[PDB]
């Protein structure tokens, strides 16, 4: 169970905006630290509303589930406030925010040997979960945050962890499942309950191809119907420009969820790209 986090003693500042049925803010927890010693941290606030129960209980399990392992790529959760009007998860703020904002905005700085870090340490955290059978179920550029920068200067890579899983994709409505097309792999769309460590995989493999595209979402260009058709019909997104990583993103999305790679096998590709 999550360390239970008094009303009180957090204070909402400012809208990062909404993610799936969810509210996200910058705020302060005033907490009792190490050696009785005050604290008022950065934290970011993940709220939902009470009054969807499926969804909160979802939401809470799977961020509980995953905080259950402690890994350093994956996001620190300090704990729970469920006192209060809303469900709020209380989490790390890290400083750099989201991948994918990233990408985008550094397009042009960024080259090969910091997206094969950054694919690496992904991998890793990916491998940690496939281990302890454990589907994370929403793996996307925007879900992983970035802890660090590059420092040339210095020789630091930069450093990532992946955000907490949020609702299962077999509550969510169909309609939000299609609109997370190609994440979402084509056997979870025909049925969600087709569910399984094979789908962390494809969408591993759609993450890579916005790690290598600047931050462009594959088929934004497509409407929900189209993104289906692209399922139906068995397409595969396009090679990125970039396309050191394009036989590794085909491997990783292939139709068939049992002959995707291991997380060890995309490892060991990964390092052999050097
Ligand atoms: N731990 C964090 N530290 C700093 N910024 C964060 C953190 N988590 C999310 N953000 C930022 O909050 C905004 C919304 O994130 P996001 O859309 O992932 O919400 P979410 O509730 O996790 O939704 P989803 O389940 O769709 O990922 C983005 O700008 C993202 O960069
Ligand atoms: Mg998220």
């Amino acid at each position: 169970v999550f360390h239970k986090i008094r009303n009180e003693d957090l204070i909402f500042n400012e809208s990062l905006g909404q993610g799936t049925f969810t509210k996200i803010f910058k705020g302060v927890r005033r907490e009792v630290g190490d050696y009785g010693q005050l604290h008022e941290t950065e934290v970011l606030l993940k709220v939902l509303d009470k009054a969807h129960r499926n969804y909160s209980e979802s939401f809470f399990e799977a961020a509980s589930m995953m905080s259950k392992l402690s890994h350093k790529h994956l996001v620190l959760n300090y704990g729970v406030c469920f006192c209060g009007d809303e469900n709020i998860l209380v989490q790390e703020f890290v400083k750099f925010g989201s991948l994918d904002t990233y990408l985008k905005k550094n397009k042009n700085c960024i080259n090969i040997l910091w997206k094969l870090e950054v694919a690496k340490q992904l991998a890793w955290a990916m491998h940690f979960l496939e281990e302890n059978t454990l589907i994370h179920g929403n793996v996307c550029a925007k879900n992983i945050l970035l802890i660090r920068e590059e420092d040339r200067k210095t020789g630091n890579p930069p450093f990532i962890k992946l955000s907490d899983p949020g609702i299962s994709i077999t509550v969510l409505p169909k309609d939000i499942l299609q609109e997370r097309i190609p994440w979402v792999p084509p056997e979870c769309i025909e049925n969600p309950k087709n569910l399984n460590l094979a789908t962390d995989k494809w969408s591993f493999g759609t993450t890579l191809w916005e790690i290598c595209s600047g931050g462009d979402k594959p088929l934004s260009a497509l409407d929900s119907q189209r993104k289906l058709q692209f399922y139906e019909d068995r397409h595969q997104l396009p090679a990125p420009k970039a396309a050191e990583l394009a036989n590794l993103i085909n491997n990783c999305m292939d139709y068939e969820p049992d002959h995707r790679p291991s997380f060890r096998a995309i490892i060991r590709d990964l390092n052999s790209l050097f």
